[PDB]
């Protein structure tokens, strides 16, 4: 029998979600199982669990980000440059590969959306505007990004059937780690600026692996290895949400652990 909102809310409370919390979810809907009214049921449950003073932050990205098409070029290739749609935060769909729940989150009434087309973040709650801006090219997941503010805002990472590789916030640890050999990428995104499409080319840390040994396409990347180690070494509330094994992680703690983990393994 499909899970009801009420059942999910009680499960979230059992896991340690409290009214007022700042939560970043990572969800496998297949692990959760059928929901009374589909994925919206879990969105509604998350919003009810954090309450009217709580906040939700999600990494939603963009279905049509021209990342691969512009990667490694000093400018968007001509055919891309001419016809790609500008990123419109009000209308651009979420990237399906990071979770089907994210399109439900970003279309929720009052949801705010960050301006970085590839790293785009969606937030619901009284602090949503403060969370989502600024979000500039060159600051995808590190200092000055929504993740940086989430980490200063008592953020909790709510992993609902998701693996250790899913913990986006650990890209912050990669950005700030004082280690040699860090990989960077260059790409171009089409932004809206006063109603006009403007191509912006930037470099940033490689979010597919901060060092060569973490950058195999299949992984494991550093995020995965850090989070696996962390979860083997830390008390973290665990329990079901729907049918999914779930965990509620203190974001500042896991990111601090990850900075230390990288700096202990790689020379400065
Ligand atoms: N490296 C191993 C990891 O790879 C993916 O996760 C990474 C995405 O690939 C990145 O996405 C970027 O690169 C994609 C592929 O080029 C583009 O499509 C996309 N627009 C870009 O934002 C994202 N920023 C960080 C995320 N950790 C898998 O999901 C994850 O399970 C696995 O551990
Ligand atoms: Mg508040």
């Amino acid at each position: 029998t499909p899970w009801s909102k009420s059942e999910l809310v009680r499960q979230l409370r059992d896991l340690g979600v409290r009214s007022g919390d700042m939560v970043m979810p990572h969800v496998s809907l297949r692990a959760v199982g059928p929901l009374a009214d589909g994925p919206q049921t879990l969105v509604d449950a998350l919003i009810e669990a954090v309450g009217p003073t709580g906040n939700i932050l999600a990494f939603v990205s963009w279905r049509d980000s021209p990342y691969e098409q512009t990667l490694g070029h000093d400018a968007p290739p001509a055919a891309i440059a001419q016809s790609w749609p500008a990123f419109d935060p009000d209308h651009a769909p979420a990237y399906p590969g990071f979770g089907a729940i994210n399109e439900f989150i970003r279309t929720y009434p009052g949801c705010r959306r960050s301006a970085h087309p590839d790293a785009s973040m969606a937030a619901i709650g009284p602090d949503a505007a403060w969370l989502v801006a600024p979000h500039e090219m060159g600051a995808a997941y590190g200092p000055r990004s929504p993740i940086a503010r989430f980490l200063a805002h008592a953020g909790k990472i709510l992993s609902i059937g998701a693996g250790p590789d899913a913990v986006t916030a650990l890209h912050y640890a990669e950005a700030v780690a004082r280690i040699e050999g860090k990989r960077r990428v260059t790409y171009s995104m089409p932004l809206l600026r006063e109603g006009k499409r403007v191509w912006v080319t930037t470099s940033d840390w490689d979010s597919n692996g901060i060092l060569d040994e973490y950058a195999a396409p299949d992984g494991p990347d550093a995020v995965e290895r850090i989070a696996r180690d962390y979860l083997a070494r830390t008390r973290v509330a665990q329990g079901p949400v729907g049918g999914a094994q779930s965990r509620l992680i203190d974001a500042a703690d896991i990111v601090s652990f990850g900075i230390e983990w990288l700096e202990a393994r790689h020379a400065a």
